[PDB]
């Protein structure tokens, strides 16, 4: 019993990462195989980020320009090429701790781990989500870019975020490891601003029933609803829509407790409007939507 | 900026865990140097748990009964003892990865990440305290006894908790690397009631300057009290006792933001007194505890 926000594992990850330096910048890289993966602003000036046109500063670029060390020795850069918004160096050596690996797109709603980074060393594991509006609320400082973002099935990390900016109002930006931004976001250092934080209905459900199966059950009602009537709630609320392929996601949920989708939906429904009255509900006292479906059975079974 | 439940990178402990089986059980073991670690508890029948005789149950075990196993290798026991609630299995092989370690017990009030895992396998990684009634908050469900709680400075590995119990409340109990339990707890199902769970004062203060760090600052009011003022009101919300000690461990938050400790102690009261209506600091709606003072500094300044 009990539930926490759980990150996975780190030690796959702290094996991949490496200091990358281009003239008077230090941040992340992560090595696998023999390829180093990393923010192309790592080639930018402060007055660059204005306005970069990262191709034509790429060009005054060589291999030996790109500096990457693992620990304390060095790594040779044979090859160097620009993917959307992250560079690829190709080392000579590859990665021999490299884990079984995939690079996967997330969708808003999904969860990861992020190992937080300085100079090539970690720092911290923690929990996170793509939010609604594809920004992310991490814990990053100056240094900390190129730390990545990843999932972790048995023994495959499947990479998904790589971390390149912190917007004026605090909240994170990245790239898959493919370099594209998530959401609208872009590497120069402009006027962005986020969208909407919705919350993540789905998941708000999902740890509702991982508090019934840890015990906490106060808000537990004696009502149901529909999805159009919930959603008419969830959308005064600015909640994300339920739909039937959320509810059916719900399935293994709803059998391990009893509990039927749509009246776990009533007790969130009155939650919303009610509020929480000072209490609290697995020692948070807000509705927490930082855990998917799969996470709490993968918590509540204790999957390694 | 952002700030976050960080746990530990958790590479260096992973490396130590292994499976541990008597019998029918199967829990995890520490495996540091030529020993493994793990809980007494794994020589008893779940008949035993009632009353164990845990020197007369171990006589009835040799070192063959204790099956060791790392990743897919098993380990030679060459010897076994036992020191308070743990059992030390001495094996023919020194791990490999043992890194530099120190085993230390802790205060209440103080953090620390745990490995959750089973079969010897890490499941996940997260951020607890030892709470003031010397229990732990974690997310421990049955084989995940072993698992341990640590902090790292550097490249040491200070281990703090071995996870043995879960007590009819849904909270934990365990020992320090010398096999004594943090309070009084015992290694025996029977009726063992939690004491208050009173409110970590010195942490929240340095939360409530986190979140001054990271922008958060609409709770700072127009007013200071006295350590003794301050304290009544602690009493009265079940916190605990704010000491000079404390205050002089806020010094370096205190410096870093310009808010003298006893400004931010008349905000906490306001706090308390009047509750949040309605309102969050880093993202939580209730007054968060569990990051000490010295995890402020060391997540807002980075610290590998
Ligand atoms: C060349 C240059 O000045 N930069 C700095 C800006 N960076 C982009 C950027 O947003 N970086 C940062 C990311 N995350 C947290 C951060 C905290 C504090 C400061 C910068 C952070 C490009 C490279
Ligand atoms: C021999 C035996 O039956 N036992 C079981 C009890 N254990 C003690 C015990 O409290 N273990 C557990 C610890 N933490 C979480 C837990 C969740 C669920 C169940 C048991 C948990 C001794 C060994």
């Amino acid at each position: 019993s009990g539930f926490r926000k759980m990150a996975f594992p780190s030690g796959k990850v702290e094996g991949c990462m490496v200091q990358v330096t281009c003239g008077t910048t230090t941040l992340n890289g992560l090595w696998l195989d023999d390829v180093v993966y990393c923010p192309r602003h790592v080639i930018c000036t402060s007055e660059d980020m204005l306005n970069p046109n990262y191709e034509d500063l790429l060009i005054r670029k060589s291999n030996h320009n790109f500096l990457v060390q693992a620990g304390n020795v060095q790594l040779r850069v044979i090859g160097h090429s620009m993917q959307n918004c992250v560079l690829k160096l190709k080392v000579d050596t590859a990665n021999p701790k490299t884990p079984k690996y995939k690079f996967v797109r997330i969708q808003p709603g999904q969860t990861f781990s992020v190992l937080a980074c300085y100079n090539g060393s970690p720092s911290g594991v923690y929990q996170c989500a793509m939010r609604p509006n594809f920004t992310i609320k991490g814990s990053f400082l100056n240094g900390s870019c190129g730390s990545v973002g990843f999932n972790i099935d048995y023994d495959c990390v499947s990479f998904c975020y790589m971390h390149h900016m912190e917007l004026p109002t605090g909240v994170h930006a990245g790239t898959d490891l493919e370099g594209n931004f998530y959401g609208p976001f872009v590497d120069r250092q402009t006027a962005q601003a986020a969208g909407t934080d919705t919350t993540i209905t789905v998941n708000v459900l999902a740890w509702l029933y991982a508090a019934v199966i840890n015990g906490d059950r106060w808000f537990l009602n004696r009502f149901t609803t529909t999805l159009n009537d919930f959603n008419l709630v969830a959308m005064k609320y600015n909640y994300e829509p339920l739909t039937q392929d959320h509810v059916d996601i719900l399935g293994p949920l709803s059998a391990q407790t009893g509990i039927a989708v749509l009246d776990m939906c009533a007790s969130l429904k009155e939650l919303l409007q009610n509020g929480m009255n000072g209490r609290t509900i697995l020692g948070s006292a807000l509705l927490e939507d930082e855990f998917t479906p799969f996470d709490v059975v993968r918590q509540c079974s204790g999957v390694t």
